[PDB]
């Protein structure tokens, strides 16, 4: 069973631009292995923000941005904002597993 | 808010078997994206529906997700042996994402 991995800790000044990644253990994401992304606050229920490696729902941010950053997924968060300090999950999905991350906590400062 | 599905169910082979979702406040619509995953005990879960009836190039034409009554539906038809599994199902919207707490599926044999 492949392992999602992710960075524990990152840091961002408000207004700044932070680039969050999601590898997977077994090789690189490609098209066909979906990366998902959530956002999720402490008490709060995590909400979706990416689907499809790179497609937003009508309530993303357009400061939220999906992609393929080598052979790793990416999420871009441009312009950070206060509200976005949480923590960041991303899942993997293909035949094989729908996999999640150990998730990023994004530090505003 | 709270996702509920059946605890369990029982289908016999080639049979024919529907697991709901509900939101315990109010109708699912289209607009909470219901997901449905399938998992084998020691086995990471797998996706098999997302935006209620969208089916992946893996998931087999025997699962179909519609809406039925106020909840989200997986209808599995001609059931096999390797159906039995637990069913997730999980509701999305701005408000945040759900699981449901699944839906222990067994397949008489
Ligand atoms: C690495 O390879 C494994 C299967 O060999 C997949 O589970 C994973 O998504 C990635 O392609």
């Amino acid at each position: 069973q492949a392992v999602v991995t992710q960075e524990p800790s990152v840091t961002v000044s408000p207004g700044g631009t932070v680039i969050l990644t999601c590898g997977s253990s077994t090789g690189a994401v490609t098209s066909g292995h979906y990366a998902n992304w959530f956002q999720q606050k402490p008490g709060q229920a995590p909400r979706a923000l990416i689907f499809e490696t790179d497609k937003k729902y009508s309530w993303t941010p357009g400061r939220f941005s999906g992609s393929l950053l080598g052979a790793k997924a990416a999420l871009t968060i441009s312009d950070a904002q206060p509200e976005d300090e949480a923590e960041y999950y991303c899942s993997l999905s293909d035949v094989d597993g729908y996999l999640f991350g150990g998730g990023t906590q994004l530090t505003v400062l």
